[PDB]
């Protein structure tokens, strides 16, 4: 037998990778970053975060950065969550802008 439809574990490895657009709204109103990210969907939050820095790769200060769910309306917080966990796909769009600190 052995089918990956059971709960998962035995089920889902990786294989659906789908590119996600990031755009990237600088918190200077300097000019928006469109980066495209190829993601499987077990990635968790805070890694994407790192690829948007290293994608620009740009000499400034990012204080504090993060995800805006444009469609949520909601700073990605829960970078322990994968992004099927929190439930942000290809379907949505994402902007990363740093939340500016306080």
């Amino acid at each position: 037998g052995i089918d990956p439809f059971t709960m998962l574990s035995s089920g889902d490895l990786t294989s659906a990778s789908w590119e996600l657009v990031v755009r990237v709204d600088h918190a200077n109103g300097e000019q928006q970053t469109e980066i495209t990210l190829r993601v499987s969907g077990d990635l968790h939050i805070g890694g994407v975060m790192l690829k948007l820095v290293e994608q620009m790769n740009i000499a400034q200060d990012w204080s504090d950065y993060a995800l805006w769910w444009e469609q949520k309306r909601c700073w990605l917080l829960k970078t322990h969550w994968t992004l099927d966990k929190c439930g942000v796909q290809a379907d949505a769009n994402l902007l990363f802008t740093p939340q500016h600190k306080m």
